[PDB]
């Protein structure tokens, strides 16, 4: 069953709290409006990310505090989760910032850290709860598109063995798990779509392989990109791809993944994707100026308009930076010094309060002003 009906999606404590600095800068501008739009923003869930092994360290007291939440408001909490720590991560970029490398045992350290996770995840207090778990961003899109880079060659069984045995152990009543699918502009590509969801169902029968009866609800697109929904003015960059918005994304994938035998449920993060015509090329993804936030996260069919989305929600959080545009930083990509970057950024995940400021008064809808 879908999930999302009914539920009501966890909001982050620890990112609302950041939002008081966006709270104080409008009240500092006189713009009492903009102010109450974030104050709505504060009470929007969004995905809690666990993409290092301290992270786990807070998914305890976070669970805790769902419960009382629970308790509180005789609400079903519907706590979101992103797993994103594969050894030799990211296998396709020139840096990455995964903490696990293959050849320093990384594999078995990366089940070790699934193990650490389960833990958590398996106490009363846990169990009280549900859970909508993402799986591993900008992982198995390479070893349909990327598989000539020495990294992706090396690294395409332990993606595949990695996320299987994530899957497998985390089979529970009350969790439903989303392996994520990459974007329209990624995958979407026609020469991409049928090996794409062969790679989903390579991985869910790896899964099965450990926990005979494993499945996961579907997928998870447009973790952290910009790509709206329902396009009103179709980008040119997306000439001769028919997923070309992501709810095309969603119509285009299913046929494949119904032919071979994957469940072809979506959600679709829509957290940076309120305004378009923000990119020259659709590779473009950090820290895209003048970004809007999009479509709030909803199940209402009206707005999400197919059987194959469970929900829209909000998958990276807006205002976390996507990396640092300084040059002389340890970790700077040249990607965010793109003409279409919004500089200076600071360090990724870090906050970047000017950025927060335009997601909100460049927002579609416009957000609705919390008094
Ligand atoms: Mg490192």
């Amino acid at each position: 069953v879908n999930p999302y009906i009914g539920r009501s999606p966890l909001v982050i404590k620890s990112y609302a709290e950041k939002l008081e600095e966006t709270i104080a800068y409008f009240e500092a501008q006189g713009d009492e409006l903009n102010a109450a739009r974030t104050r709505t923003v504060q009470g929007i869930p969004t995905f809690a990310w666990i993409s290092d092994s301290a992270t786990i360290d807070t998914i305890q007291p976070l669970i805790a505090d769902a419960v009382a939440h629970q308790e509180a408001s005789g609400e079903q909490v519907l706590v979101q989760l992103v797993i994103y720590n594969l050894p030799d991560r990211d296998c396709a970029a020139k840096a990455s910032d995964g903490e696990f490398h293959l050849d320093d045992d990384g594999a078995n350290k990366y089940r070790a850290y699934v193990d650490r996770i389960v833990a958590e995840l398996s106490t009363a207090d846990a169990d009280k709860l549900h859970f909508s778990i993402v799986l591993e961003p900008d992982s198995l899109g390479n070893m349909v598109t990327n598989m000539h880079v020495p990294k992706c060659q090396g690294a395409a069984t332990a993606y595949k063995e990695g996320i299987a045995y994530t899957i497998a152990s985390l089979q529970k009543p009350n969790i439903d798990l989303y392996i994520d699918a990459a974007h329209g502009g990624w995958l979407g590509w026609n020469d991409n779509l049928r090996p794409s969801a062969e790679i989903f169902k390579e991985t869910l029968d790896l899964a099965r392989q450990i926990t005979p009866n494993a499945t996961v609800r579907g997928l998870a697109i447009n973790v952290s990109n910009y790509n709206p929904y329902k396009t009103r003015a179709r980008e040119d960059y997306t000439e001769w791809n028919n997923a070309y918005d992501e709810w095309n994304y969603v119509k285009t994938l299913t046929p494949h993944l119904q032919a071979v035998g994957f469940p072809a449920q979506f959600i679709v993060d829509q957290g940076r994707s309120g305004r378009e015509g923000i990119r020259t090329e659709w590779g473009q993804w950090c820290n895209i100026r003048n970004a809007g936030f999009g479509i709030r996260p909803t199940t209402d069919q009206a707005i999400v308009d197919s059987a194959n989305v469970d929900a829209i929600v909000w998958v990276k959080p807006g205002g976390e930076s996507d990396g640092t545009s300084d040059v002389n930083a340890v970790r700077f990509d040249e990607n965010c010094r793109s003409p279409a970057s919004h500089v200076p950024a600071p360090e990724a995940g870090e906050w970047f309060n000017e950025f927060v400021v335009n997601l909100v008064i460049n927002a579609n809808p416009p957000l609705e002003p919390t008094y």
